[PDB]
């Protein structure tokens, strides 16, 4: 498997596709693994790993991605590319470690998920939720991003210094425990009072950290960024999901709020409405306003907005 890994090269009429923000890894699901070692290529340069340590951790980050609906190795992915673009269009801003950091945390950051939430998990009273208090599953993600780093031939980044690994691996930690979404809104709040005061500074090492937190809900939800009957199709995946786990507290005899009730299936457009409007539009109109160069995935937000309008209204 990761032999052939080694041997791939990106079709050539897809190098400046991939660039742009809207790109919508799809209909490639067999050029995937090959797509995240392009990025880090360009991105941190191809003498930056040794492939076959990489390739090794692409494919076992891969298999430990569980079947589910919605949070699998496509998700993972798709995160991976948005930080990507994020990074292409932003060059001078991060460190070179900081870019291999972010790119490893985006494709770690769902590790081993179950297709349940941390709300289900702290109800239920479950061995993780036992272990991790808050951030059940985050914990988790990056505990398992640990684990297949501490395999043999596995570790990436047995070339940086002893100093330098304990700084990117805090890095990836904080980048997966910023993808609760929980976390967000306060993140978000501090980075806009920052921002209309001028009290935000990029030399700020907890500032950097803030960016960087918000950076990952953006790239997390990336779907809302794509276009319509791309985002349409990844609605379907989340319900799916959402709704299974709904089922299961049917079988436990409790009736689930109606976001995860397939039996309010048609509240499902006022919900995204709602949704894009308390929770989207914010976080890339902060994240615009930060870093300019990614007014783009604003735009696109926009656009599927006005889309679930259209569907509201019925038009
Ligand atoms: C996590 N995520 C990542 C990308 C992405 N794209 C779209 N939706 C996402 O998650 C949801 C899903 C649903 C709701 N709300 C809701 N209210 C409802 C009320 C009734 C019925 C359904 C309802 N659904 C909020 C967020 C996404
Ligand atoms: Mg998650
Ligand atoms: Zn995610």
């Amino acid at each position: 498997e990761w032999q052939g890994l080694m041997q791939f090269t990106l079709p050539v009429r897809l190098c400046k596709e991939i660039e742009l923000f809207h790109f919508d890894i799809g209909p490639f699901e067999n050029m995937w693994p090959g797509i995240f070692v392009y990025m880090v290529h360009r991105s941190c340069g191809t003498s930056c790993f040794e492939l076959e340590k990489l390739c090794r951790f692409i494919m076992s980050v891969k298999k430990n991605y569980r079947r589910v609906p919605y949070h699998n190795w496509k998700h993972a992915v798709t995160v991976a590319h948005c930080m990507y673009a994020i990074l292409q269009n932003n060059h001078t801003l991060f460190t070179d470690l900081e870019r291999k950091g972010l790119l490893i945390a985006c494709l770690c950051h769902d590790l081993d998920h179950r297709g349940f939430s941390n709300s289900y998990l702290q109800k239920f009273d479950h061995p993780l939720a036992a272990l991790y208090s808050t951030s059940t599953m985050e914990q988790h993600h990056f505990s398992q991003t640990v684990s297949i780093l501490q395999l043999e031939g596995h570790n990436i980044f047995s070339t940086l210094s002893s100093s330098e690994y304990e700084q990117v691996l805090e890095i990836i930690r904080k980048a997966i425990i910023a993808t609760d979404l929980a976390l967000y809104f306060g993140n978000r709040k501090q980075l806009e009072e920052m921002y209309q005061t001028g009290s935000l500074n990029l030399n700020n090492q907890s500032h950097r950290d803030r960016v960087i937190g918000l950076m990952m809900t953006a790239c997390d939800l990336c779907s809302v960024t794509k276009l319509w009957p791309v985002t349409k199709l990844t609605a379907n995946d989340i319900y799916a999901e959402f709704w299974a786990e709904g089922d299961e507290m049917k079988k436990l005899g409790i009736q689930p709020i109606p976001m995860m009730d397939r039996d309010k299936k048609d509240e499902v457009p006022q919900g995204q409405l709602g949704f894009y409007n308390a929770v989207a539009i914010p976080c890339y109109t902060t994240l615009t306003q930060i870093l300019p160069p990614t007014e783009p995935l604003l735009k696109a937000c926009r656009d599927n907005l006005s889309q679930w309008e259209k569907v509201i209204r019925g038009e």
